[PDB]
Protein backbone atom coordinates (compact mmCIF):
# COMPACT_ATOMS: atom_id res chain seq x y z
CA UNK A 1 0.00 0.00 0.00
CA UNK A 2 1.14 3.54 -0.82
CA UNK A 3 -0.19 5.81 1.95
CA UNK A 4 -1.14 9.44 1.58
CA UNK A 5 0.72 11.69 4.05
CA UNK A 6 -2.27 12.60 6.27
CA UNK A 7 -3.63 9.03 6.20
CA UNK A 8 -0.32 7.69 7.52
CA UNK A 9 -0.18 10.33 10.30
CA UNK A 10 -3.67 9.27 11.42
CA UNK A 11 -2.75 5.57 11.53
CA UNK A 12 0.53 6.23 13.34
CA UNK A 13 -1.39 8.19 16.01
CA UNK A 14 -3.97 5.39 16.32
CA UNK A 15 -1.09 3.00 17.08
CA UNK A 16 0.40 5.34 19.73
CA UNK A 17 3.54 6.74 18.07
CA UNK A 18 2.43 10.27 18.89
CA UNK A 19 5.08 11.48 21.38
CA UNK A 20 6.33 7.91 21.91
CA UNK A 21 9.62 8.26 23.83
CA UNK A 22 9.24 12.01 23.24
CA UNK A 23 9.16 11.75 19.43
CA UNK A 24 6.37 13.91 18.02
CA UNK A 25 4.19 12.49 15.20
CA UNK A 26 5.83 14.54 12.41
CA UNK A 27 9.15 12.81 13.17
CA UNK A 28 7.62 9.43 12.27
CA UNK A 29 5.91 10.70 9.11
CA UNK A 30 9.12 12.35 8.00
CA UNK A 31 11.11 9.12 8.53
CA UNK A 32 8.61 6.98 6.58
CA UNK A 33 8.63 9.46 3.69
CA UNK A 34 12.37 9.36 3.15
CA UNK A 35 12.77 5.64 3.98
CA UNK A 36 9.94 4.19 1.88
CA UNK A 37 8.12 7.04 0.21
CA UNK A 38 5.00 5.84 2.09
CA UNK A 39 5.14 2.33 0.56
CA UNK A 40 4.56 -0.67 2.86
CA UNK A 41 6.06 -2.96 0.14
CA UNK A 42 9.46 -1.22 -0.10
CA UNK A 43 12.52 -3.41 0.18
CA UNK A 44 16.19 -2.49 -0.17
CA UNK A 45 19.18 -4.85 -0.04
CA UNK A 46 22.14 -3.83 2.12
CA UNK A 47 25.77 -4.45 1.02
CA UNK A 48 26.22 -6.77 4.03
CA UNK A 49 23.51 -9.09 2.60
CA UNK A 50 20.77 -7.89 4.99
CA UNK A 51 17.46 -6.47 3.74
CA UNK A 52 15.38 -3.51 4.96
CA UNK A 53 11.59 -3.99 4.85
CA UNK A 54 8.46 -1.94 4.78
CA UNK A 55 7.36 1.65 5.47
CA UNK A 56 10.10 2.22 8.06
CA UNK A 57 12.78 0.06 6.30
CA UNK A 58 13.49 -2.23 9.28
CA UNK A 59 16.67 -4.22 8.91
CA UNK A 60 16.86 -8.05 8.84
CA UNK A 61 20.31 -7.96 10.51
CA UNK A 62 18.79 -7.37 13.99
CA UNK A 63 15.04 -7.10 13.95
CA UNK A 64 13.16 -9.64 11.76
CA UNK A 65 13.76 -13.12 10.28
CA UNK A 66 13.94 -13.44 6.48
CA UNK A 67 15.83 -16.79 6.61
CA UNK A 68 18.61 -15.47 4.38
CA UNK A 69 20.61 -13.15 6.63
CA UNK A 70 23.45 -15.43 7.89
CA UNK A 71 24.06 -15.13 11.64
CA UNK A 72 21.40 -12.47 12.32
CA UNK A 73 19.05 -11.79 15.22
CA UNK A 74 15.25 -11.60 15.31
CA UNK A 75 14.72 -9.11 18.10
CA UNK A 76 11.10 -8.21 17.20
CA UNK A 77 10.17 -11.92 16.90
CA UNK A 78 8.59 -11.64 13.46
CA UNK A 79 9.03 -12.68 9.82
CA UNK A 80 10.29 -9.73 7.76
CA UNK A 81 7.38 -10.37 5.34
CA UNK A 82 4.91 -9.20 8.03
CA UNK A 83 6.45 -5.71 7.76
CA UNK A 84 5.27 -5.46 4.12
CA UNK A 85 1.57 -5.64 5.05
CA UNK A 86 -0.96 -2.90 4.23
CA UNK A 87 -1.62 -2.99 8.00
CA UNK A 88 1.23 -1.06 9.70
CA UNK A 89 0.70 -2.64 13.13
CA UNK A 90 3.76 -4.93 13.07
CA UNK A 91 6.05 -2.26 11.63
CA UNK A 92 4.87 0.10 14.43
CA UNK A 93 5.36 -2.39 17.27
CA UNK A 94 8.86 -3.31 16.01
CA UNK A 95 9.62 0.39 15.63
CA UNK A 96 8.72 0.93 19.30
CA UNK A 97 11.35 -1.65 20.31
CA UNK A 98 14.01 -0.13 18.06
CA UNK A 99 13.48 3.43 19.33
CA UNK A 100 13.68 2.08 22.91
CA UNK A 101 17.08 0.53 22.05
CA UNK A 102 19.13 3.44 23.48
CA UNK A 103 19.92 5.34 20.24
CA UNK A 104 16.36 6.64 19.70
CA UNK A 105 15.40 7.58 16.11
CA UNK A 106 19.10 7.83 15.12
CA UNK A 107 18.67 4.15 14.15
CA UNK A 108 17.03 5.46 10.96
CA UNK A 109 19.76 7.04 8.81
CA UNK A 110 17.28 9.08 6.75
CA UNK A 111 15.71 10.46 9.92
CA UNK A 112 19.12 11.49 11.21
CA UNK A 113 20.10 13.11 7.89
CA UNK A 114 16.88 14.72 6.68
CA UNK A 115 14.36 15.04 9.56
CA UNK A 116 16.45 15.71 12.63
CA UNK A 117 16.58 19.39 13.50
CA UNK A 118 13.98 20.38 10.88
CA UNK A 119 10.44 21.58 11.40
CA UNK A 120 8.76 18.18 11.42
CA UNK A 121 5.32 19.66 12.27
CA UNK A 122 5.08 20.57 8.57
CA UNK A 123 4.64 16.82 7.93
CA UNK A 124 1.32 16.75 9.86
CA UNK A 125 0.14 20.28 9.01
CA UNK A 126 -3.27 20.19 7.28
CA UNK A 127 -4.31 16.73 8.57
CA UNK A 128 -7.39 15.76 10.58
CA UNK A 129 -6.43 12.90 12.89
CA UNK B 1 -17.03 -6.80 9.97
CA UNK B 2 -17.85 -6.90 13.68
CA UNK B 3 -16.03 -3.96 15.31
CA UNK B 4 -14.73 -3.83 18.84
CA UNK B 5 -16.10 -0.83 20.80
CA UNK B 6 -12.83 1.16 21.02
CA UNK B 7 -11.88 0.36 17.41
CA UNK B 8 -15.18 1.80 16.17
CA UNK B 9 -14.78 4.97 18.29
CA UNK B 10 -11.34 5.52 16.74
CA UNK B 11 -12.64 5.11 13.18
CA UNK B 12 -15.65 7.37 13.80
CA UNK B 13 -13.28 10.08 15.08
CA UNK B 14 -11.01 9.65 12.04
CA UNK B 15 -14.05 10.32 9.84
CA UNK B 16 -15.02 13.46 11.81
CA UNK B 17 -18.13 12.41 13.76
CA UNK B 18 -16.57 13.68 16.98
CA UNK B 19 -18.83 16.60 17.97
CA UNK B 20 -20.41 16.68 14.49
CA UNK B 21 -23.45 18.98 14.81
CA UNK B 22 -22.71 18.96 18.56
CA UNK B 23 -23.02 15.18 18.95
CA UNK B 24 -20.15 13.84 21.06
CA UNK B 25 -18.41 10.60 19.96
CA UNK B 26 -20.06 8.39 22.61
CA UNK B 27 -23.47 9.21 21.08
CA UNK B 28 -22.40 7.61 17.79
CA UNK B 29 -20.87 4.54 19.42
CA UNK B 30 -23.97 4.06 21.53
CA UNK B 31 -26.24 4.27 18.46
CA UNK B 32 -24.18 1.74 16.47
CA UNK B 33 -24.20 -0.68 19.40
CA UNK B 34 -27.96 -0.82 19.74
CA UNK B 35 -28.69 -0.57 15.98
CA UNK B 36 -26.24 -3.17 14.67
CA UNK B 37 -24.28 -4.55 17.59
CA UNK B 38 -21.15 -3.24 15.79
CA UNK B 39 -21.81 -5.30 12.63
CA UNK B 40 -21.36 -3.60 9.23
CA UNK B 41 -23.34 -6.48 7.60
CA UNK B 42 -26.54 -6.06 9.66
CA UNK B 43 -29.78 -5.80 7.75
CA UNK B 44 -33.35 -5.59 9.05
CA UNK B 45 -36.55 -5.53 7.00
CA UNK B 46 -39.17 -2.92 7.89
CA UNK B 47 -42.93 -3.70 7.80
CA UNK B 48 -43.36 -1.08 5.05
CA UNK B 49 -41.06 -3.16 2.77
CA UNK B 50 -38.00 -0.92 3.28
CA UNK B 51 -34.68 -2.28 4.59
CA UNK B 52 -32.19 -0.82 7.08
CA UNK B 53 -28.50 -1.43 6.29
CA UNK B 54 -25.18 -1.50 8.02
CA UNK B 55 -23.63 -0.36 11.31
CA UNK B 56 -26.05 2.58 11.68
CA UNK B 57 -29.09 0.79 10.11
CA UNK B 58 -29.77 3.42 7.42
CA UNK B 59 -33.17 3.08 5.82
CA UNK B 60 -33.79 2.40 2.10
CA UNK B 61 -37.03 4.43 2.21
CA UNK B 62 -35.15 7.78 2.05
CA UNK B 63 -31.41 7.37 1.97
CA UNK B 64 -30.03 4.60 -0.31
CA UNK B 65 -31.14 2.65 -3.42
CA UNK B 66 -31.71 -1.11 -3.05
CA UNK B 67 -33.93 -1.33 -6.18
CA UNK B 68 -36.75 -3.00 -4.24
CA UNK B 69 -38.26 -0.19 -2.17
CA UNK B 70 -41.20 0.98 -4.37
CA UNK B 71 -41.43 4.78 -4.67
CA UNK B 72 -38.45 5.59 -2.42
CA UNK B 73 -35.77 8.28 -2.48
CA UNK B 74 -31.99 7.99 -2.66
CA UNK B 75 -30.93 11.08 -0.75
CA UNK B 76 -27.34 9.94 -0.05
CA UNK B 77 -26.85 8.94 -3.72
CA UNK B 78 -25.57 5.44 -2.99
CA UNK B 79 -26.45 1.75 -3.33
CA UNK B 80 -27.57 0.35 0.03
CA UNK B 81 -24.98 -2.44 -0.45
CA UNK B 82 -22.16 0.11 0.01
CA UNK B 83 -23.32 0.59 3.62
CA UNK B 84 -22.47 -3.07 4.39
CA UNK B 85 -18.74 -2.60 3.71
CA UNK B 86 -16.01 -3.23 6.30
CA UNK B 87 -15.02 0.38 5.50
CA UNK B 88 -17.48 2.67 7.36
CA UNK B 89 -16.80 5.73 5.16
CA UNK B 90 -20.09 5.63 3.21
CA UNK B 91 -22.19 4.90 6.29
CA UNK B 92 -20.51 7.90 8.00
CA UNK B 93 -21.00 10.33 5.12
CA UNK B 94 -24.69 9.33 4.76
CA UNK B 95 -25.06 9.65 8.52
CA UNK B 96 -23.78 13.23 8.33
CA UNK B 97 -26.57 14.09 5.87
CA UNK B 98 -29.24 12.43 7.99
CA UNK B 99 -28.22 14.20 11.21
CA UNK B 100 -28.23 17.51 9.28
CA UNK B 101 -31.85 16.78 8.23
CA UNK B 102 -33.43 18.89 11.02
CA UNK B 103 -34.29 16.11 13.52
CA UNK B 104 -30.68 15.40 14.56
CA UNK B 105 -29.96 11.92 16.02
CA UNK B 106 -33.68 11.40 16.78
CA UNK B 107 -33.75 9.80 13.30
CA UNK B 108 -32.28 6.71 14.99
CA UNK B 109 -35.00 5.16 17.16
CA UNK B 110 -32.52 3.20 19.29
CA UNK B 111 -30.52 6.37 19.95
CA UNK B 112 -33.67 8.17 21.05
CA UNK B 113 -34.76 5.29 23.31
CA UNK B 114 -31.51 4.01 24.80
CA UNK B 115 -28.71 6.61 24.38
CA UNK B 116 -30.43 9.96 24.69
CA UNK B 117 -30.07 11.43 28.16
CA UNK B 118 -27.64 8.74 29.35
CA UNK B 119 -23.95 9.06 30.11
CA UNK B 120 -22.65 8.33 26.61
CA UNK B 121 -19.01 9.04 27.60
CA UNK B 122 -19.01 5.53 29.12
CA UNK B 123 -19.06 4.24 25.51
CA UNK B 124 -15.59 5.75 24.79
CA UNK B 125 -14.12 5.37 28.30
CA UNK B 126 -10.92 3.29 28.19
CA UNK B 127 -10.14 3.87 24.49
CA UNK B 128 -7.02 5.35 22.90
CA UNK B 129 -8.07 7.25 19.78
CL1 LIG C 1 15.88 9.66 22.43
CL1 LIG D 1 -29.62 18.52 17.00
NA1 LIG E 1 17.48 -11.69 11.17
NA1 LIG F 1 -34.59 4.16 -1.82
Amino acid sequence: KVFGRCELAAAMKRHGLDNYRGYSLGNWVCAAKFESNFNTQATNRNTDGSTDYGILQINSRWWCNDGRTPGSRNLCNIPCSALLSSDITASVNCAKKIVSDGNGMNAWVAWRNRCKGTDVQAWIRGCRL
